[PDB]
RNA sequence: UGGAGUGUUU
């Protein structure tokens, strides 16, 4: 239950020159102070205890902190450079803050020693978290009252004139601050950042935005039933200021403001409903201009508190966690993709702005951050060919990350007689015209591809509505003999894709592939070659392999390859639970891969079944090859901070698979978590090595120094080429290695991996297995219908039989 | 839903 050491230092590909965002820090030797305040009372946000903090060192200089600077990371704790003048004992005092009031205790606890973490950094130890949390208290204090924290990153609206997205929502610029450990030495991460927030604006206008009002005249009348809750759904939760004091918002009353009523007692001690207008028009002599809307339900969701819509703004600062429209992504990563020596460029920026040599609580400590970004040596580790198969069975050598199939073939490319076709598109659209040009450009590219389509479609007929799809594909299984495949045409979104893929997928074993109305009127050889290389494993078929030759000793004795992954709903409902996802290879390519489902609850990341998911792969992996597996190598999906709830749960329950599956099986267990959530960027030294119009870093660059973890076995590695905007560096944290891997043969296998996925022709950021997790737990969120007992969801992502022995999830 | 990659006190 530790990580184990880095084993070694790989030394597989040609080297380059790198630079990392990670600054160093020359750290002094002291023994700093710390101090745990509590204040009475203890629910007000950090935001106020921080100003709390900020005030009463004012009021106590010459009394108790002197000309010090200490740092408060918000919460109980505060730091010091030199002792405070009150000893041990627990000192007790008053905060006035401009009326209210507060009490604070301050009582020594205890001292962290920096020195103790420079020996922890020069090998010997592992690291203590008490010294870093300390650091990274002493560098965001001037951040944290400077700007809005909004996790480890710091934003604010200092113009930047607006970035608006609709809907109420605009992007905002800020910038990502982290203290990190490495080998010798302390590093600060910069990066800069950026995250929706919820436009500062009356709510008036939020309702116009939220529901396209050009202005709220539009509606001289009240709100029909599909906008209440449109309009309920996106401000629950959100916080109102009134026209000063701030609520959340826990409804939308159903009733305008009109009609809906509170209890309020008379000076009598009667009780009488009154109406939220008419008590508007009496206690604060307001008329409301638009008494037809509904109200604010804040507080407590029993007071009876209703707010009128007319007197309320949002307010400023609110990350926007909800889930953001298609439209109102494209905008924001049209508007935050930046080139890599772009973000370069503005990550040395705000080095300069910062300018943390001269930040007075940072020099307090005596703390210096070097202005240049670390210099690295990565290594571009050599790609592997691919074996396709057909005539001449090709072999494909990437470059750049990136390989095509022209005069290629599949490696087991499948004939394909008799299929159908779907069309839920208008014909007036998508005209009889369209379709056959369609069928006939599609068979062309499935000739040349390896995968010959012969025959035309048994059967090609119009449909409109999610309610004949069910139908229909009974009449479609029970009436054509070896029916392969169903194409299905869909008019952009629509709910019958869930359907389709509801039933395709769990009712009947029968393999759907799905197209856009408007890939149909204007086919496209490339476009119908990636269409082609998901269709041919949803049969069955196997589009290429690894060069066999070319793999690392690993493969010699069995071995079974899994991905795993936890996708939480969309946003914030807590009706719908989470849904968890482990797949397996089922082969020694490895290419085929059967996945494994479970909905477990709201927002759990631990994979609470995964023991029997385990079980089941471990099965269909033995009936697949009739082999055993020697090693397990599970690819797990970056978690938060909780390593070892991760560690402790997943790592048993996967061994507790292999012995409740038969004693004395022990087969080593190679433990790897996978994290494309951070904020670790690396750039090319020199401009010769930038790949691509974003002069991003080669596809195969790796890194396992100077910036990765002092003793534990960690490594950065960009299997994947950077179109647009800079490349986001996976990292690979080995958490367990019964297998004694080696530096080289782990991150080559990774890489490798990376090439295995089948939906297209280019090694892709994370592992295959790793992907096809991320793709089956999405493809369960589509099983859910509303057009919700535990068993009967578990029931709803259960895969038919047939279909389970494929990749359905391509 | 061709695909990858780029940002996340009423
Ligand atoms: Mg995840």
């Amino acid at each position: 239950f530790k990580p184990p050491p880095r084993p070694d230092f790989g030394t597989s590909g040609r080297t380059i020159k790198l630079q990392a965002n990670f600054f160093e820090m020359d750290i002094p030797k002291i023994d700093i102070y710390h101090y745990e305040l509590d204040i009475k009372p203890e629910k007000c946000p950090r935001r106020v205890n921080r100003e709390i903090v900020e005030h009463m060192v004012q009021h106590f200089k010459t009394q108790i902190f002197g000309d010090r600077k200490p740092v408060f990371d918000g919460r109980k704790n505060l730091y010091t450079a030199m002792p405070l003048p009150i000893g041990r004992d627990k000192v007790e005092l008053e905060v006035t803050l401009p009326d209210r009031i507060f009490k604070v205790s301050i009582k020594w606890v205890s001292c962290v020693s920096l020195q103790a973490l420079h020996d922890a950094l020069s090998g010997r130890l592992s690291v203590p978290f008490e010294t870093i949390q300390a650091l990274d208290v002493v560098m965001r204090h001037l951040p944290s009252m400077r700007y809005t924290p909004v996790g480890r990153s710091f934003f604010t609206a200092s113009e930047g004139c607006s970035n608006p997205l609709g809907g109420g929502r605009e992007v905002w610029f800020g910038f990502h601050q982290s203290v990190r450990p490495s080998l010798w030495k302390m590093m600060l991460n910069i990066d800069v950042s950026a995250t929706a927030f919820y436009k500062a604006q009356p709510v008036i206008e939020f309702v116009c935005e939220v529901l396209d009002f050009k202005s709220i005249e539009e509606q001289q009348k009240p709100l029909t039933d599909s906008q209440r809750v449109k309009f309920t759904k996106e401000i629950k939760g959100l916080k109102v200021e009134i026209t000063k004091r701030k609520y959340r918002v826990c409804n939308v009353t159903r009733r305008p403001a009109s009609h809906q009523t509170f209890p309020l007692q008379q000076e009598s001690g009667q009780t009488v409903e009154c109406t939220v207008a008419q008590y508007f028009k009496d206690r604060h002599k307001l008329v409301l201009r638009y008494p037809h809307l509904p109200c604010l339900q804040v507080g407590q969701e029993q007071k009876h508190t209703y707010l009128p819509l007319e007197v309320c703004n949002i307010v400023a600062g609110q990350r926007c966690i909800k889930k953001l429209t298609d439209n109102q992504t494209s905008t924001m990563i049209r508007a935050t993709a930046r080139s890599a020596p772009d973000r370069q460029e503005e990550i040395s920026k705000l080095m300069r702005s910062a300018d943390f040599n001269t930040d007075p609580y940072v020099r307090e400590f005596g703390i210096m951050v070097k202005d240049e970004m670390t210099d690295v040596t990565g290594r571009v580790l050599q790609p592997p060919s691919i074996l396709y198969g057909g005539r001449n069975k090709a072999i494909a050598t990437p470059v750049q990350g990136v390989w095509d199939m022209r005069n290629k073939q599949f490696h087991t490319g499948i004939e394909i007689k008799v299929w159908a076709i779907a069309c839920f598109a208008p014909q007036r659209q998508c005209t009889e015209v369209h379709l056959k040009s369609f069928t006939e450009q599609l068979r062309k590219i499935s000739r040349d591809a390896g995968m010959p389509i012969q025959g035309q479609p048994c059967f090609c007929k119009y449909a409109q509505g999610a309610d004949s799809v069910e139908p229909m594909f009974r009449h479609l299984k029970n009436t054509y003999a070896g029916l392969q495949l169903v194409v299905v045409i869909l008019p952009g979104k629509t709910p019958v894709y869930a359907e389709v893929k509801r039933v395709g997928d769990t009712v009947l074993g029968m393999a759907t592939q799905c197209v856009q109305m408007k890939n149909v009127q204007r086919t496209t050889p490339q476009t119908l070659s990636n269409l082609c290389l998901k269709i041919n494993v949803k049969l069955g078929g196997v589009n290429n392999i690894l060069l066999p030759q070319g793999r690392p000793p690993v493969f010699q004795q069995p071995v079974i390859f899994l991905g795993a992954d936890v996708t939480h709903p969309e946003n914030g409902e807590e009706s719908s639970p989470s849904i968890a996802a482990v797949v397996g290879s089922m082969d020694a390519h490895p290419n085929r891969y059967c996945a494994t489902v479970r909905v477990q609850q709201h927002r759990q990341e631990i994979i609470q079944d995964l023991a029997a998911m385990v079980r089941e792969l471990l099965i269909q992996f033995y009936k697949s090859t009739r082999f055993k597996p020697t090693r397990i190598i599970f690819y797990r999906d970056g978690v938060s901070g909780q390593f070892q709830q991760v560690l402790h749960h997943e790592l048993l329950a996967i061994r507790e698979a292999c012995i409740k599956l038969e004693k004395d099986y022990q087969p080593g267990i190679t433990f790897i978590v996978v994290q494309k959530r951070h904020h670790t960027r690396l750039f090319c030294t020199d401009k010769n090595e930038r790949v691509g119009k974003s002069g991003n870093i080669p596809a195969g660059t790796t890194v396992d120094t100077k910036i990765t973890h002092p003793t534990e076995f960690d490594f950065y590695l960009c299997s994947h080429a950077g179109i647009q905007g800079t490349s986001r560096p996976s990292h690979y944290h080995v958490l367990w290695d019964d297998n004694r891997f080696s530096s080289d043969e782990l991150q080559i296998l990774t890489y490798q991996l990376c090439h295995t996925y089948v939906r297209c022709t280019r090694s892709v950021s994370i592992p295959a297995p790793a992907y096809y997790a991320h793709l089956v737990a999405f493809r369960a969120r589509y099983h859910l219908v509303d057009k919700r007992d535990h068993q009967a969801l578990a029931k709803a992502v259960q895969v038919h039989q047939d279909t389970l022995r494929t990749m359905y999830f391509a």
